[PDB]
């Protein structure tokens, strides 16, 4: 080891702390027994504090590395399918045919939501953002599926895990249909996960829906590429809500709202305004939306990411798939081709080079979804629907650890004790 | 401050770290730079980590000190009122008559909930737990109050805070009315926060309802005594979700779920029912309900608390209120000899004396609420309702500070990079 | 002249004037105000039609939709050739328009509907249904 034995903390006398060793990445300093003395660390945002021991996802940002149970994301996206990646994420190893068929059968067996929840969808406004409706329904599941809320019972936990992986696609598609005023479509046991989702999104009683093979693969890959992203803000929210014992469904709802998060701003949709409603290489990426960048106006757009230094490992396969879709859809694509000008700029333009605004996975994801005729208000819903298995795995591992209740310290800098004297009368 | 200026960490090279001090409580070792130096601590649960700097609430667990903006809880619970405490937590000072008048005016004008939000209640099973309905309803707010979702925007927080502030009791009381089959009661401008609540909870269109000053002041005290409790698990969830960019309604909805997490925590779900029924003054008072203590679930039943060593300082004023309420309700509180007895069993049983399973604020709050005829399912709904001001205060503080997004590290002990080659043909 | 009506008369008297061709005698006006007052409420089923319109609908589109649907509910006053059917129909529209107008607004903002108040004038009754909430008493400003 480099300098990985133990370490000392001094004030007057020394304190010896053991160092833990990770199989990949950096090692950490154990400070679990410090607070049991009086010595507390100060770290807002937790950027120098390991919050847990995990075996799910490994990311080496500067190297553009992303692994799920040791498997490179680009390999999983190409040679695997969403459910098999879901199996792996949850189980730690790839499935046998026996294991996979059992997992799959169970998932399709519980895809239908209770009839009473459908009533809940209709109480919402038609003008509501599909994302808010999604968070709304997820946070209401505990009122129905109240027979799987014991986070301290592996039975409930596994049942909750399957109800979420099964029903999320159903939920998302119903949020789209409701928004556009089209009848809800039921899950199909014979269609794939991605094939069923597209059907629930695009089917209609007017005639049988024909799922394009290239599009099903595209969607499955989008789901694969969003399945998990390690200890990010959303997963940390899920893990923290769960630490207290919060129910499974409620945990996911908080993750959904967390992921929705960075898109609530004002200047964020002031630029997204032009990106959406206009189609012309001489309109958006030309001294209008480019120059109009005020608060965030980037990662959400598909340019850059705080995690990776040079590039987004997830974007590689998404960029290839975008070629297959753009080539296939043509007559429902070639007009959106203006992404090459957006990409050209994000690569050859100095402002984009300086700020390291490389087209992330959402850039290509967005181009594909837009071509498939999907409104941008469904994009993050689709990512969340996909990220849910990752949320479930992290939530399960937090419980395997023993559900360590999040009880941080605080640096109090407010008033000292003072007597209360009130004069008011109301 | 003596050596409270600096100190050093020693892995290999002597890293100097500041010893930040508070106005009250423990000092903190500023480790905000360690991450960049390739140094990371390990603390699942954050028990040795100060996640933030706070001026809101101070707690010294051993010495039983609870301060809200410097004001001892006793003085607020006996001298102030809920709305003034809200102003104190939200503004950091006791309001001048005028500031309080204006404050009460802004709250009063935003009490009603959008009628469409009211239709959401009708989509929940009548038999739903009011706490599950409360999470579902609060988690759905963002779709309706879509104009105050920009957390970065200073004015949006005013609106959002005031919305949650005013509307929680309206929603809380509706959960109850809905759970028993009685019509909803609109807020009454002519009433105080506590009285307005008792009105919406119990009145019917059949006769005029007269608010009892005793039960009214007794409820007001239950609210103040539950306004905030420092960086506990549910509030840490509020800050974490919030730093993730999640809209205020989502962070408050998450706080509610984290709050009742222990209720459906298995051992609590079963033991609370044991205490629920057993009100026969021969079992509870004669060690029957006490016979089962394998699984504790004691904090929830009103016994013991991890925060305080020998007693819960919030129980002082509540016990005194409880004794009074019981009297007021005449010759009906006869079977409530178990209240006198359970307390005796907590103060005298060797096991309880050993484990310090003292009666906390909720043992007494529970008695007041039971004496008022309120079902136990509505107890956490009321505590969560009162706690919302603390959540808004902590969520708001977290914002105006520096918005340090929750992005913790992890000790990666999973699989080293390995190749993927499917075992399935499906 | 419009000036004299706008300054000296009131809406209901002008209605009587347009509908009957003359300024009403105290008694004729009393009877008229009585027939209008007794037909102010709209059939509760017609009220459920409002709940089927998007909350975000333009109140004028909701008003056209609601008025155009009236005939199915007030099916007994549809014979235009019948002299008595016009009385009924006229009085129905006359009394109910402000109730429906005010409901379009309440519905468009998310507040509960307000029933007509017999103790109020046509204008005051309207301001009441438009702005009052069940939370506090509303006082009509003269």
């Amino acid at each position: 080891a480099d300098t990985k034995a133990k370490l000392t903390l001094n004030g007057d006398t020394a304190v010896e702390l053991d160092v833990l060793k990770g199989t990949l990445g950096q090692d950490v300093i154990d400070i679990r027994t410090l607070g049991s003395k009086g010595v507390f660390t100060f770290d807002p945002g937790f950027t120098s504090t390991a919050s847990c021991e995990s075996k799910i996802t490994f990311i080496d940002g500067d190297e553009g590395i992303l692994l799920h149970r040791g498997f490179p994301i680009d390999q999983l996206a190409t040679d695997s399918n969403y459910l098999e990646v879901c199996y792996i994420l949850l189980n730690g190893e790839k499935p046998t045919q026996e294991q996979y068929d059992e997992f799959k059968t169970t998932v399709t067996l519980h895809t239908m939501i209770h009839e009473q929840i459908t009533r809940l969808f209709h109480a919402f406004r038609r003008d509501s953002h599909p994302m808010a409706v999604m968070c709304g329904i997820t946070g209401a599941l505990a009122a129905f599926y109240h027979d799987s809320l014991d986070v301290n019972n592996p039975r409930h936990r596994e049942i909750a895990a399957f109800r979420l992986l099964s029903k999320m696609p159903t939920m998302a598609a119903m949020c789209y249909k409701y928004s556009i005023g089209q009848p809800f479509v039921y899950p199909r046991n014979d269609l794939s996960y991605a094939g069923n989702f597209l059907n629930m999104m695009f089917s209609t009683p007017c005639e049988p829906y024909e799922v394009n093979p290239i599009l099903e693969r595209a969607m499955d890959r989008i789901l694969i590429l969003h399945a998990d992203h390690e200890q990010n803000a959303s997963t940390s929210t899920v893990r923290t809500a769960g630490s207290s014992g919060a129910n499974p469904f409620a945990c996911i709802a908080a993750g959904i709202a967390s992921l929705w998060g960075p898109a609530h701003g004002g200047a964020n949709e002031a630029a997204l305004k032009m990106l959406e409603e206009i189609s012309s290489v001489k309109h958006i990426p030309e001294f209008f939306r480019r120059a109009k960048d005020k608060n965030d106006s980037f990662r959400l757009m598909g340019f850059g990411h705080r995690v990776y230094k040079n590039y987004d490992p997830r974007a590689t396969v998404m960029r290839e798939t975008c070629h297959e879709v753009l080539k296939e859809l043509g007559t429902k694509d070639d007009l959106l081709e203006v992404a090459m000008e957006l990409e050209n700029i994000a690569l050859n333009d100095p402002y984009f080079i300086e700020k390291k605004l490389y087209p992330n996975v959402d850039f290509y994801s967005g181009i594909i979804l837009k071509a498939m005729g999907i409104p941008s208000s469904m994009f993050t819903v689709i990512f969340a629907m996909a990220r849910t298995v990752g949320w479930i795995a992290h939530w399960s591992e937090m419980h395997s650890d023993g559900m360590k209740i999040a009880r941080p310290r605080q640096l109090y800098t407010g008033y000292e004790k003072r007597d209360f004297k009130s004069d008011i009368k109301r």
